[PDB]
């Protein structure tokens, strides 16, 4: 690389204040220290945690700061230590970091690895406790550990997965958030059985992936909920095979559900942050055995309530992170499957733009009316 | 049977409204219909549950009615079509039915068989929709399906574990409730493996019961949560090895519980029916795979609470219903593995009365200074 060991100066989408269109400014990229990585990023793809940490309804949110977590580049150059990537790989930065070695990553229980949350948590990078992006000097926050919205962000090694270098970029970057989410909600979290009734509560992007998850662990009935009718449509490709929407029913959404299950659902999957559904999501569930994944992210002080006897009498309530998919370990493999025509990718898009066009996107997020939004960095 | 189709006039506490003291009176209880049978209820135990729907906190309490659901006795006649139970044999009435052919029997997922409870929920038999209970032609109300604090009882045939005739009806009837529940919640419900750490909030019957079932899953450490540092001293010997009294620590206790296990327990045990602590046993679960069972019984209206990001982070809320045991299938075994000394009973019996004493048996379990008080029905 031409730009080893030197301050990179590139375009980022700085988010300055909460609620402020993002403005595309020229930063400087400090080069990567001991275990971290410099990526160029190809491809990046817009989410709901971005907006939620945009909008200010998030406590952990640092500003000004450099947003988003889905993206699929390459590496521009490594740090002292760093041999599981090299200049030139192919890869996907993820939030969920995968140190190998830890009690949570040794134990099969779960894909939550801490090593790097302090630093990763504060906007910051592990080595220096400092941030890799500046402005005339002054420091940008780090998101999540990604920042994928600059042309360049500077990782730590646990979080970045190496992939097969003819995936295609514009595509991938999907699978560093909401369709492992969705998949792994069901195969990893909730284990769902081949016959299994299974109740999809919001049908974006996640709710997709959840269907696609459910149909492919051989679900027989999958309901969706959603209170905008015009999303059924889309959702019959995903898997769904049944429609309701809230609005249309004066009776609370769980008796809807139980009144067409004989008792209840064997899975409810929660994937839109709303606390008031998650509490139906695990209402909806048949007694003795209901299960309930809440995968939606709520704002923060939101929280959720039931009657203990919905647990006394056999439901379940639980949740997933990544759809407690390892990164490392298996962000490859999805991609792989995704090669392979295994898993379902390129349906979940349904804008391509270019990183000028990111308030455009983001105010087609807030609509309601896309899928993904993929943006090109470099166009 | 002397009594055979004939209507028994006998003795029995009698809970004419809530809050107010029971009253020992003659009752007419008459003859098993079809599927039913009469039992002479030898001995009794008070459970938390009778005083929790005498002091008008359940949901379901019905008044005037018969208590008791924890009792050992003899079938006294049984009803058309009985076949697995007949005069003269030992049996524990059960307040979980077990039909054996329901959705709930099959299943292999639980143990809440729902076949009588349209009868046994509202405080009758299902054959006539009509209590076998009356006092001068009017009726009181059976309650759980069992009615243990009367002389004769009738129950459902789906509802009565036939027994070892060797076995002890004084030790034995502690196995129509608090015992298999601490137990089962957790080699059923929770399904602790060796090594685990435990938090059993609340030491009574059922939070000791909690403790011989840990240390009988192989769990290295097993913490004793109580309000009354007098419930210590006896834990010891039910199995545990660590003790933490509340109201000595000014940080929330599942604080407390964290800051000892390094970031929280493997699996929680709620013994109490207080919402607050049943959040705060979901709190002090271990991030990434944690489990809280609900044991405790809520008074109506309580809802539990927490943030539902507690599990995003991978804890697991769940609860059980008689420790996830099947009646009829599964209690005539704990009865055989209490006879080779491989499970504890006696030793949750702090005193013998008799029907006479049932006031002065819950007053002394209101003041905390007691666990099981077992009732000679015919002394
Ligand atoms: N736990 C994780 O690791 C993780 C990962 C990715 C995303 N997420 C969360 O998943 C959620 C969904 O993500 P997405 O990209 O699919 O978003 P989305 O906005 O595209 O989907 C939300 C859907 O829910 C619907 N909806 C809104 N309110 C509803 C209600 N009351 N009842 C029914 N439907 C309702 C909306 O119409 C929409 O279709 C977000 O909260 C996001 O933060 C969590
Ligand atoms: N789920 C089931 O199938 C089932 C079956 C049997 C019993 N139960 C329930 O189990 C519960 C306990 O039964 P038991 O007979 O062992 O009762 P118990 O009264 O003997 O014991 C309760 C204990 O909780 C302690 N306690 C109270 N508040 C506390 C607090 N804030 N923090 C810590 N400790 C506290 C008390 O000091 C007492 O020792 C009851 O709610 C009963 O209904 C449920
Ligand atoms: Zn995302
Ligand atoms: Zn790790
Ligand atoms: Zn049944
Ligand atoms: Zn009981």
């Amino acid at each position: 690389s031409a730009t080893q060991g030197q301050v990179i100066t590139c375009k980022a989408a700085v988010a300055w204040e909460p609620n402020k269109p993002l403005v595309i400014e020229d930063v400087q990229v400090a080069p990567p220290q001991a275990g971290e990585v410099r990526v160029k990023v190809l491809y990046t793809a817009l989410c709901h945690t971005d907006a939620y940490t945009w909008s200010g309804k998030d406590p952990e949110g640092l500003f000004p700061c450099v947003l988003g977590h889905e993206a699929a580049g390459i590496v521009e150059s490594v740090g002292e230590g760093v041999t599981e990537v090299q200049p030139g790989d192919h890869v996907i930065p993820c939030y969920q970091a995968e140190c190998r070695e830890c009690k949570f990553c040794k134990s099969g229980k779960t894909n939550l690895c801490g090593k790097v949350r302090a630093a990763t948590g504060v906007g910051v990078m592990m080595n220096d406790r400092k941030s890799r992006f500046s402005i005339n000097g002054k420091p940008i926050y780090h998101f999540m550990g990604t920042s994928t919205f600059s042309q360049y962000t500077v990782v730590h090694d646990v979080s970045v997965a190496k992939i097969d270098p003819v995936a295609p970029l514009e595509k991938v970057c999907l699978l560093g958030c909401g369709v492992p989410t969705g998949l792994g909600a069901v195969w990893n979290t909730a284990k769902v059985e081949p016959g299994s009734i299974v109740a999809v509560f919001g049908l974006g992007t996640v709710g997709l992936a959840v269907a696609e998850g459910a149909k492919a662990a051989g679900a027989s009935r999958i309901i969706g909920i959603d209170i905008d009718s015009k999303k059924f449509d889309r959702a019959k490709n995903f898997g769904v095979t049944e429609f309701i929407n809230p609005k249309e029913h004066e009776q609370p959404i769980q008796q809807v559900i139980v009144d067409l299950t004989d008792g209840g659902v064997d899975y409810s999957f929660e994937c839109i942050g709303n606390v008031s559904v998650m509490r139906s999501a695990l209402e909806c569930c048949h007694k003795g055995w209901g299960t309930s994944v809440i995968v939606g992210v709520a704002a923060s002080g939101q929280e959720i309530s039931t009657r203990p006897f919905q647990l006394v009498t056999g439901r379940v309530w639980k949740g997933t992170a990544f759809g407690g998919f390892k990164s490392r370990s298996q962000v490859p493999s999805l991609v792989d499957k995704y090669l392979k025509k295994e898993i379902k990718v390129d349906e979940y898009i349904t804008h391509n733009m270019t990183l000028a066009d990111i308030n455009k996107a983001f105010d087609l997020m807030h609509d309601g009316d896309c899928l993904r939004v993929v943006l090109d960095m470099f166009v």
